[PDB]
């Protein structure tokens, strides 16, 4: 039985915009449970956003997390962005909402409830677990059945 919690994440997208889906893959108790949802018209950085999203939002208790990911977007703005953001009212110099705020602040709520330890990987040099979600994430786009409400060509 593992003492931390472990979540992999990719999201994938055929477009800008295009159908896009997400793979997530959760070791929490003594499971594994596997996310993968495709939306309609979504994008990629939306979908690399909803992956850990939901792997998050799926744990009902304060947790000891490690996330591994490729994902730059959610490297860029864990690492560089948020901290900002959340200073700045989560605006732009300009003074407008940020890009894909309603995840940022459904991602901030969730990373709120926890401690977490991210693993950057390089796409090329993940672990199974990685790939697998590749895959998943992948297969989603193909076959898409959710509505991606959040989108905006917009703002």
């Amino acid at each position: 039985m593992l003492k931390q919690v472990e979540i992999f994440t990719d999201g994938s997208c055929l477009g800008n915009p295009g159908p896009g889906g997400y793979g997530a893959i959760l070791r929490y108790r003594g499971r594994e449970k596997t996310f993968s949802a495709g939306y309609t018209r979504t994008t990629n950085n939306r979908m690399e956003l909803m992956a850990a999203i939901v792997a998050l939002e799926a744990l009902k208790e304060h947790c000891e997390v490690i996330l591994s990911t490729d994902s730059q977007y959610v490297r860029q703005g864990i690492t560089q962005w948020i901290h900002n953001w959340k200073k700045r009212g989560w605006k732009t110099a300009d003074k407008k909402p940020v890009k894909n705020v309603d995840l940022w602040q459904r991602l901030d709520a969730a990373l709120g409830q926890h401690q977490i330890k991210w693993e950057w990987v390089k796409g090329h040099a993940g672990h199974p677990e990685n790939e697998r979600c590749d895959e998943l994430a992948r297969a989603a786009a193909m076959n898409p059945t959710l509505e991606d409400t959040g989108y905006q060509v917009e703002v």
